[PDB]
C-alpha cells in the first residue's frame, strides 16, 4: 500500500524528542561553592588567567522537559534568585564535547549515567573584563575575553540527577524567559529563540 | 564533526554581487486593517498561515551582514512569502526567491534556523507556542539560504535591498522587529568562512 519516503536532512528539520517534567526527579549531594566571591573579583580572576591560558572557554548544557506540551529548560538556581545552565569553565587542552561532559557529571551526576550531546545551539563573546556578551565578534574586537558555547542536551525517558545542597533544580517556561534578562540573563532569556528550530515531540 | 555539531558556512564580500532593477512589487494588501482579514478568511478556508523566509548572508572586511529588503526610510522585511497549499517549504521558498529577487532575462537551502508563531490575527509573534494555544494563525518558518560565490539580483523599484550587519540589529527589535533583531542569535551557531 504505502510506499517508502526518505528522510529529511537533520540540517532541515531537527527532531528531539520531549518528556514530562514528573520523569525527572533530584537528590541531594555535597555543596558546590562559586570559585569568585563578588562581579568585581570574578573579572580580576578572568583577567589574571588570560594573561597566563588566553581566552577563558565556557561552555553550557541546555536540559528540555515538557509540561502539558510546553517545553521547560532546566536551570540551576544559587540561593533563590542567580539561575544558571548547568556547565562551566574547559580546561586549556580540553575537548568542548568532553569538557561539558565532565562538568554535566559533576553539577548534575548521580553516585552509583551518559550524557547526549549532538547540538550546538549557540556561542557567545565577551570582548572586555566587563559583563557586556555579544552573540557575535563585535567589529575590531581580535582578542575576545571569554568564549562561551551552548549545547543541547537530550534526555532519557527518566533521569535521576544528584545536585549540589547549595542549588536548587528548577523548569522555566519558554514564555517566563521570552524578553526577561532581568530574572534570567541576555543568555538564558534567548534561548526560546535559539530553541525555535526544534522540532519537539511531547511523549 | 557532525552537520548537528558545526555548520560550516562560506561567507563571499558584498562586492560579490550586483544589484539589477525590474518592475515593482506591490504588497497583496493595502493596509495593516485588510491585511489582518485576509490572514482571518484564509483560516476559515484553508487555515493556519504558512509563511517561509530566507536569511541571506554576506560579509563586508570579514563582518557578516544579513540581506534586507527596505520600503522607505523605516519599513524593512526578509525576502519571503506565504506558501501555497500542500507545496513543500522548501521549494516554496525557492519560488518566493526567484520571485523577488530573480529576473526576467539556484538557492542553496539546507538549514532551517527558526519558527515564529502567531497566535491572534494581530502583530505579536512568539519564538515558541503560547500556553492554551491550540489554534495559532500563522506559522513562519527561516531558513538559511546559501549564496553562490557571485550573484546578480533583480530587485524591484519599490524596494532597496540592504546589507545590515549583525551588530546593527542585536538588541534592536524598535528598529526591527522581534524576529530580524534575533537574528543575531539564530546564526551565532554558524561557523562562517569569509572568502
Amino acid at each position: 500500500s504505502m510506499y517508502i519516503q526518505q528522510t529529511k536532512p537533520l540540517t532541515l528539520e531537527r527532531t528531539i524528542n520531549l518528556y514530562p517534567l514528573t520523569n525527572y526527579t533530584f537528590g541531594t549531594k555535597e555543596p558546590l561553592y562559586e570559585k569568585d566571591s563578588s562581579v568585581a573579583a570574578r573579572f580580576q580572576r578572568m583577567r589574571e588567567e588570560f594573561d597566563k591560558i588566553g581566552m577563558r572557554r565556557t561552555v553550557e548544557g541546555v536540559l528540555i522537559v515538557h509540561e502539558h506540551r510546553l517545553p521547560h529548560v532546566l536551570l540551576l538556581q544559587l540561593g533563590t534568585t542567580f539561575f544558571k545552565l548547568p556547565g562551566g569553565e574547559l580546561n586549556p587542552g580540553e575537548d568542548e564535547v568532553e569538557g561539558l561532559k565532565r562538568l554535566m557529571t559533576e553539577i548534575l551526576g548521580r553516585q552509583d549515567q551518559d550524557w547526549v550531546i549532538d547540538d550546538c545551539i549557540g556561542n557567545w563573546w565577551r570582548p572586555n573584563f566587563e559583563p557586556p556578551q555579544y552573540p557575535y565578534i563585535p567589529a575590531h574586537i581580535t582578542k575576545p575575553k571569554e568564549h562561551k558555547k551552548l549545547f543541547l542536551v537530550q534526555l532519557q525517558e527518566k533521569a535521576l540527577f544528584a545536585v549540589p545542597k547549595n542549588y536548587k533544580l528548577v523548569a522555566a517556561p519558554l514564555f517566563e524567559l521570552y524578553d526577561n534578562a532581568p530574572g534570567y540573563g541576555p543568555i538564558i532569556s534567548s534561548l526560546p529563540q535559539l530553541l525555535s528550530r526544534f522540532n519537539f515531540i511531547y511523549n
